[PDB]
């Protein structure tokens, strides 16, 4: 088949992100969302939220030499064309004022099309010819497109993925008078036009690749023509016609009354908005409230996108996939759901909190960072306010049924206690610590699934959730309120703490550009959650001193109102040029943080009604409120205004959100959506008691010795109650005293005593508990050991850290089908040569009944064992050569290695049937610790020990920096053992018994080889 030239299509980008409206029908049939921008008609959506299938489509009028694209026409508006609809008209007029275009957008709210209402106006002698140019990029791809021709129509597909396939039809109510297809760059229609001010190309096909099509529109005899186009969706060519087909059948006047009609209806029947709105207000309001129930999906109804949009989509490569901000975030969905929820979409909600459950949550408890509309995890993050919010959601609905609270909240809630106080990522999605913002979401929504717990008869996980809230609700100061601050009087929460210590000044990279500097001196905002969630009282003090500090630094004033930055040094956002963000940059003013301001006021009883002004202020045209507004005085090269969008993200269903939400707390006197159950409980009057708790044991780390742990202390509670990895169980309390024994279910056990007083304060106390099975006995031994008979040294390199050599001891224990050795060393469990848990360690545990005397240990040893082995057990992970081995060398078995470097453990599981019927509850053994090395270094995989003289003087370089000293012998490359000298073990230490001392038994100038004592486990 011929081609129209210019293969494959040139390299494409997306749209600019500031839209100068945004449009869907309330119906859920139309699978159709249009965005607007620069006088043309940018992204549309189809067939989910998330997939953006178009670039540009605007018209092209020429004069038969020359030809000109409206969005170069200099004067051209933008207007909402109705009050009560997201219906919008862009009009186009000649820099010579020979035509006017006016363009009216729509949907049809009963099939996916997207519709347009055109009048061509010719204010000259007349004589001009008019052009569609439409530039798909199907599938949320510039590239493997192809565009064809069929009664009329121009068509146009993409099924690459099988999963969402598309395909579109374009077609004009009076007809086309010539058609293209072509490649973008060479053969598409303004490449055309704009050469000759003719279309040329008149190829009824084009692609697969970066295409585009173009439509000659017959005009009518007389000044002007009216007609209309709809671009119809579908999964094939046909069903796009046929359903584009079907919408001119109805026509763009029935079809628009039609839409305008169902947003007319929907609005209505919400809750009336504050009769103190003024006009600009109101309709700021309607249009902000259809924008949030826009980013709803009709598929997945309940699912919200955070935007129709891509930041900086200009620049922004179109060739693969990409996620912009079309994507589901349960933040944002979190602020729009609970927006909906203020004006009186209850549907809505039931919905999003049912979704977000089903099918964003992952199967551990927590929410993705992000995901597609169907569930479909897009980033991994773990940003722990979306764990959150759904339960807040849940929490605000009444959304508490006992199955949905088993299966559902109780595993998002166990993930929040389980996570601990610190967020790898707060909102920003930057950074971790303690972060204010967050933490008020992990305290509310704990707060709130303790009484869901409680109220389904769960009285042990809501003790457990009530007292961990209230825990770090009474350290939100301790962790993140500094005193020494660079700024002001020093006295103000900070944006985040790595180490919960907002005095250490401790440093960290901001990214963006941001570079170094001391969380002491980031401020952000998001301390205000605490009072906005009901964690602290409206007036908290503590809260109160953060505002100076934290206006000085990141807030300005606009000539709309007050605005703040995210945060002191933020660089996301466009550059000192006025250029887009592009990794680096310097973050500018986001309006939503206005509402947020907002709302904290309105909680204090103040007039929030100027903060809705801010906001406002910072819309354009169509009521698109901006993620981001320029803040210099100076307008760059790109005409940038103090206040105004900066035209990188708009809207923002987030912002849009919380103009509606503020709004909605104007008319009720205070912020809406503030959990009350949690309010009660933190920033009401009367304080409750703090009840005395004390866990004597466990301590904060150890390892059971069966499948039950002790767990006592004291308490001055009514009761208490001891829960393991989300299972607890109460503990009668007696005097002040309390013991219970609580089973074990995993090999980490994350243990939370919560402790209830008469009045309901709590106290709560976590623990750590690792399990191996059964202990079936131990042995100890001392730390800063590791010197032999008391005078080796560790080879130089920083490689083998301190006490790396150092057993303190060994454990044993029956794990089912296999033995359960476990080591532990006085120092860090590393692994950086990449063996199987271990690297440097090579310990060797000799396993007899203690008959005969004096016998030789493995080979590169150089030690003897109190009494004859049947086997030994090698824990080196290093060269495969770990298991368990006879005197002959033989390895009987295989082990497997375990570094568990929180309690400086190594476990070797051995399958019991490895001992051939020696039972380790009564057998004797040898413990030494030797260190790993290759074949050619020394035979039996040992590191050699040599002379102290010789290694100290270092020479060669690498007997000092990789090899052991302070023994005896100097290096031979002739014999296997690569040592002069193996009279001196080779082990860093062992194991003894009573009545003797390593120095005396590793003494090998009284006797040699030496004689490691045989000892037995005790119970
Ligand atoms: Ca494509
Ligand atoms: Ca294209
Ligand atoms: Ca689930
Ligand atoms: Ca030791
Ligand atoms: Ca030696
Ligand atoms: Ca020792």
């Amino acid at each position: 088949t011929a081609e129209p030239p210019g293969s494959p299509g040139a390299a494409a980008t997306w749209t600019k992100g500031d839209k100068e409206g945004v449009g869907t029908s309330l119906n859920p049939a139309s699978k159709v969302w249009y965005t607007l921008t620069e006088g043309t008609m940018s992204e549309v959506y189809y067939p989910h939220a998330d997939t953006p299938n178009t670039r540009e489509l605007q018209f092209a009028v020429s004069d038969g030499t020359s030809a000109q694209r409206e969005s170069e026409q200099t004067t051209r508006t933008v207007e909402l064309a109705d009050p009560k609809a997201l219906s919008y008209r862009q009009t186009t007029t000649d820099n010579a004022g020979r035509w006017r275009l006016t363009k009216t957008y729509v949907t049809d709210p009963r099939r996916s099309t997207v519709m347009l209402g055109v009048t061509f106006e010719v204010l000259d002698g007349g004589d001009y010819q008019l052009f569609v140019l439409s530039d798909p990029s199907l599938a949320g791809t510039s590239g493997g497109d192809t565009g064809s021709v069929t009664d009329g129509a121009l068509l146009a597909s993409d099924l690459a993925d099988a999963a969402t396939p598309v395909a579109t039809a374009l077609v004009s109510s009076v007809g086309f008078g010539a058609v293209a297809n072509g490649y973008v760059g060479t053969s598409d229609g303004w490449t055309d036009l704009a050469a000759d001010g003719r279309l040329d190309n008149a190829s009824a096909t084009a692609g697969p690749g970066n295409i585009s099509q173009t439509g000659q529109i017959p005009l009518a005899a007389g000044g002007k023509t009216e007609f209309s186009l709809a671009l119809g969706f579908g999964a094939d060519t046909a069903e796009a016609l046929a359903t584009a087909k079907a919408s001119l059948g109805t026509g763009y006047k029935k079809v628009s009354k039609s839409y305008t009609g169902e947003w007319k209806k929907y609005l209505n029947s919400l809750d009336a908005p504050a009769t103190s709105l003024t006009g600009a207000l109101r309709t700021q309001y309607d249009v902000s409230l259809m924008t949030v129930k826009s980013h709803e999906d009709k598929t997945f109804p309940g699912a919200f996108i955070a935007s129709l949009t891509i930041p900086w989509g200009q620049a922004a490569s179109a060739e693969t996939h990409r996620e912009g901000y079309h994507a589901v975030w349960a933040r944002d969905m979190y602020q729009s759901v609970t927006a909906l929820l203020a004006a009186g979409d209850e549907e809505a909600a039931a919905r999003g909190v049912e979704w977000l459950f089903t099918y964003q949550q992952q199967p551990d408890g927590h929410f993705p960072q992000t995901s597609r509309v169907d569930g479909t995890i897009g980033q991994n993050g773990i940003q722990l306010d979306e764990t959150a919010f759904p339960i807040l959601l849940a929490n605000q609905i009444g959304r508490t049924d006992a199955g949905f609270y088993r299966n559902e909240l109780k595993p998002a809630a166990d993930y929040l206690v389980a996570a601990g106080p610190k967020t790898p990522q707060e909102r920003w999605e930057e950074t971790g610590g303690y972060s204010t913002s967050t933490l008020a979401s992990q305290i509310a929504a704990l707060a709130a699934a303790a009484d869901i717990a409680g109220k389904n008869g769960d009285a042990g996980s809501a003790a457990v959730y009530r007292a961990t809230a209230d825990e770090w609700q009474r350290s939100t100061e301790k962790w993140m309120f500094t005193t020494n601050g660079p700024v002001g009087d020093g006295k103000y929460y900070l944006r985040i703490s790595a180490t919960g210590n907002p005095n250490d000044g401790a440093t960290r990279d901001w990214g963006n550009g941001a570079g170094v500097h001391p969380e002491n001196a980031v401020l952000d905002g998001g301390f205000l959650e605490f009072v906005r969630l009901g964690v602290k009282a409206p007036a908290d003090p503590y809260v109160a001193d953060s505002l100076a500090e934290t206006d000085a630094s990141i807030s300005q004033e606009t000539p709309g109102g007050r605005m703040w930055h995210r945060y002191t040094y933020d660089g996301y956002g466009e550059k000192a040029d006025g250029s887009p963000w592009d990794g680096t940059g310097i973050g500018r003013l986001w309006p939503l943080l206005s509402g947020e301001r907002g709302e904290y006021a309105l909680a204090n009883g103040q007039d929030a009604l100027p903060y809705l002004e801010t906001m406002h202020s910072a819309a354009n045209a169509g009521y698109m409120i901006p993620e981001q507004v320029w803040d210099r005085d100076e307008p760059t090269s790109y005409g940038h205004e103090l206040g105004r969008s900066t035209g990188s993200a708009s809207p923002l269903s987030w912002a849009m959100a919380q103009y509606v939400r503020l709004a909605a707390g104007v008319k009720a006197g205070a912020p809406v959506e503030t959990p009350q159950n949690v309010a009660a409980r933190y920033a009401a009057g009367t304080p409750l008691s703090s009840p005395e708790l004390s866990v004597t044991a466990p301590e904060a780390l150890s390892t059971a010795d069966s499948a039950t742990a002790v767990v006592r202390g004291t308490t001055n509670a009514a009761k208490v109650y001891v829960s393991v990895n989300g299972t607890a169980t109460e503990a009668p309390v007696t005097d002040g005293t309390f013991s219970l024994d609580v089973a074990l279910t995993g090999a980490k056990n994350k243990v939370t005593v919560a402790a209830v007083a008469a009045d309901g304060g709590t106290a709560v106390e976590d623990r750590t508990v690792l399990y191996y099975g059964s202990r079936i006995g131990a042995l100890s031994d001392p730390a800063g050991d590791d010197n032999g008979p008391g005078t080796y040294r560790y080879p130089t390199n920083s490689a083998y850290v301190p006490g790396a050599f150092d057993l303190t001891g060994v454990d044993v224990y029956d794990a089912g089908d296999d033995y359960a050795f476990v080591a532990t060393i006085a120092g860090e469990v590393t692994n950086p040569w990449g063996g199987q848990a271990i690297s440097h360690q090579r310990v060797n545990i000799y396993l007899g009944k203690g008959e005969g005397g004096a016998t030789p240990g493995l080979p590169g040893t150089n030690i003897n064992l109190e009494h004859a082995w049947d086997s030994v057990i090698v824990t080196d992970g290093r060269f495969d050569g770990a298991g368990v081995y006879a005197p002959d060398g033989t390895r009987t078995s295989a082990v497997s290695l375990l570094a568990v470097p929180e309690a400086r453990q190594i476990v070797t599981r051995v399958p019991k049937a490895a001992l051939g019927g020696l039972d380790p509850a009564t057998a004797r053994m040898s413990v030494a610790m030797f260190g790993n090395a290759e074949s050619g270094e020394g035979i039996g995989n040992v590191r050699p020990v040599y002379d102290g003289a010789y290694w100290e003087a270092g020479d060669p370089a690498w007997i000092k920096e990789w090899r052991f000293g302070g023994g005896a012998g100097v290096f031979d490359g002739t014999i296997p053992s690569r040592d002069t000298d193996t009279d001196d073990p080779n082990a860093l230490d062992v194991l003894v018994g009573e009545g003797q001392t390593q120095a005396a038994v590793l003494d090998w100038r009284a006797g040699s080889p030496v004689v490691v004592p045989m000892l037995g486990l005790q119970p």
